[PDB]
């Protein structure tokens, strides 16, 4: 089954993603396939997968950035129907903006079909070309045909995921307890979470005793990804991965606070120091207390 | 004895607090008698009390504004010496900046005699002009003599301090635990907390499911309250009080995040709202977690 999420949803054939064209909130804004650059936010290319309950394995498709609907035009089941960005919602019973997602027949890849036609997204003679037509296609659950088969590559955790990225880590304290803010998070390459920090004037902060130390400079860096979140992407019903850990020495005499973010496997945290910019697998610190 | 702590110093004769004239980081700025607004932020009348370690009841006293310390020029003993603002260190052994700090023969109100000349700052004739000369003058630890008693209103409370305040409080959830970040809060009037909201932009801000919610507002009015404090003052070695809460409400099917701040005679807390900026005694939910 595939979970709730934000996905970028690559074509098992040629390597194009799912795009709507310039970001646009426009609605009948044409979805096509467009090349992508792994390890980067691909800005017009996530997909928000909402499950609507008491229909199996059937979503609303959520583009992150436009907060449009992935939408079957006039919900036509003719071969070379448009797919486009529309003004809808995550709950809607608008069977255009309905999608069955489940697994194609070589288990990995899924394939897309529109709950109203039960028309398939094809990416439409396999053209690998930027701004290739994506459409509505006759076709069925077990061929093989690479058109209508797409890689969703998950960039979220649920908040249980972040959970277990933290319990599998060695330099978690005794004490520790983490405090929980969201449900579902999209995870930032080291590069971006890296550009938010530059962006918030954190580079330029000088460490004061108190009135601007670690515990500032970490929580300063959690507000400028909230802030950033809010300003870069139109959909609701996520939250972007940003740490806060307090921790202590193993002599257990100094405390700091500091970030922390996941790998790109999303299985385990990295730890973020504010004050120097640098990723590290062992800070010298046991967190003892984490929001996220 | 007087604790480590930022005070505001009143002569117990006339409504004249010690001022550093215009806050001018300048070295030899008067300090002289100024009249001031309670529940304001008094500008250029805060002093940080730093104890001396190995020296009973002496202290440096630093203009949190300008970061420079109360310094009687030259040291000298002579009636009528300058009082100034002067660069110096919080434990510095140079005696023209160092006071010994005591309660006067009323009990309440105290006298700060120069470790070095002995002499007593002196509000000069019981002047309530605004700019009245403060100078060192010869006195006594015992006389009733009110142009050298100071009452020192005490404007922060020790991280011990808040804790007492939030453990007085009547809507702590029983799994309550609070993280302490740093160890001397300037406590701001409500008039200052809300202007700082309204500069961070938040009261602009909307509800949005998760990108932007409760737990956003709530990190967002603490960091701005930390920008504030870096940005507002020179002194080091405190922090300024702005806690966040994660409460319940009864039935225990719902979390929210909000902030609080103290009261006037730091005893309790208050509950803020970041989304509305309301202040409230009772915000419908018990904090089950806090930092400040
Ligand atoms: C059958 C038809 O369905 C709705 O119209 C859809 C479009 O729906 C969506 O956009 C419209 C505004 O253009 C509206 O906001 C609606 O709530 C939203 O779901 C859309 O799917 C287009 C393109 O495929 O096709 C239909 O026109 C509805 O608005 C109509 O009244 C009517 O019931
Ligand atoms: C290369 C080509 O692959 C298959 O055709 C696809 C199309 O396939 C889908 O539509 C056809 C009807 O045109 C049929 O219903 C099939 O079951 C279904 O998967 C479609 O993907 C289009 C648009 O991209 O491209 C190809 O024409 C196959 O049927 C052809 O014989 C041939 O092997
Ligand atoms: C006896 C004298 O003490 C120091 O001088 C003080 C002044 O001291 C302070 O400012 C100076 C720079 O002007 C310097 O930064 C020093 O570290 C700091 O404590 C000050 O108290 C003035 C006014 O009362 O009087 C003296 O000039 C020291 O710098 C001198 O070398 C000398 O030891
Ligand atoms: C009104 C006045 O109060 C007292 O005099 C103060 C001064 O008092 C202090 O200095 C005098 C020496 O001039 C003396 O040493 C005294 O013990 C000490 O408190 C001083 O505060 C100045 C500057 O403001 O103003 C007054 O002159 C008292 O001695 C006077 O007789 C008289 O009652
Ligand atoms: C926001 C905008 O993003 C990039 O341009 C997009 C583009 O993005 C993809 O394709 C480019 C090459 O054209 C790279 O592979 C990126 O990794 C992809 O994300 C597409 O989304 C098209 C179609 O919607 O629109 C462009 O705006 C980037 O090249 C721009 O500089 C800019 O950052
Ligand atoms: C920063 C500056 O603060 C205020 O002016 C100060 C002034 O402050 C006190 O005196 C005024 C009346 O003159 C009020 O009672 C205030 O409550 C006091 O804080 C003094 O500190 C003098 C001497 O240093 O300098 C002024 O700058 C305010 O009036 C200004 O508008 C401004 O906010
Ligand atoms: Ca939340
Ligand atoms: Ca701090
Ligand atoms: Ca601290
Ligand atoms: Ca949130
Ligand atoms: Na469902
Ligand atoms: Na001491």
């Amino acid at each position: 089954s595939l979970r709730r999420g934000i996905y970028h949803i690559e074509n098992a054939g040629v390597p194009s993603a799912i795009d709507l064209k310039d970001g646009s909130s426009s609605d009948g804004t044409p979805i096509v396939g467009w090349q992508f650059t792994p390890d980067t936010i691909n800005w017009h290319q996530l997909w928000l997968a909402e499950p609507i309950p008491n229909v199996a394995d059937t979503f609303t498709l959520c583009n992150l950035f436009s907060g449009t609907y992935m939408d079957l035009y006039n919900g036509s089941s003719e071969a070379g129907t448009a797919v486009n960005g529309w003004q809808g919602t995550a709950f809607t019973t608008n069977p255009h903006q309905l999608w069955t997602i489940k697994k194609s027949s070589d288990g990995t890849s899924y394939k897309i079909q529109n709950y109203g036609s039960k028309t398939f997204v094809d990416l439409v003679n396999g053209d690998s070309s930027d701004g290739a037509k994506i459409a509505g296609w006759t076709g069925t659950w077990d061929e093989g045909n690479p058109h209508q088969k797409w890689y969703f590559n998950r960039m979220s955790v649920s908040s249980a995921e972040a959970q277990a990225a933290i319990a599998r880590n060695p330099h978690i304290h005794g004490t520790y307890r983490g405090y929980i803010l969201d449900g579902e998070y999209l995870v930032l390459p080291n590069a971006t979470f890296t550009q938010i920090w530059k962006d918030s004037g954190l580079p330029g902060s000088k460490w004061r005793e108190q009135i601007y130390d670690c515990d500032d400079f970490a929580i300063a860096m959690k507000a400028a990804v909230g802030k950033w979140g809010a300003d870069s992407w139109k959909a609701n019903g996520f939250a972007i991965f940003c740490g806060v850990m307090l921790g202590v020495n193993k002599a257990g005499d100094a405390a700091h606070a500091y970030n922390f973010t996941l790998t790109k496997d999303h299985a385990d945290i990295v730890f973020f120091e504010p004050q120097n910019g640098g990723y590290l697998n062992d800070i010298g610190y046991d967190s003892y207390m984490a929001f996220y």
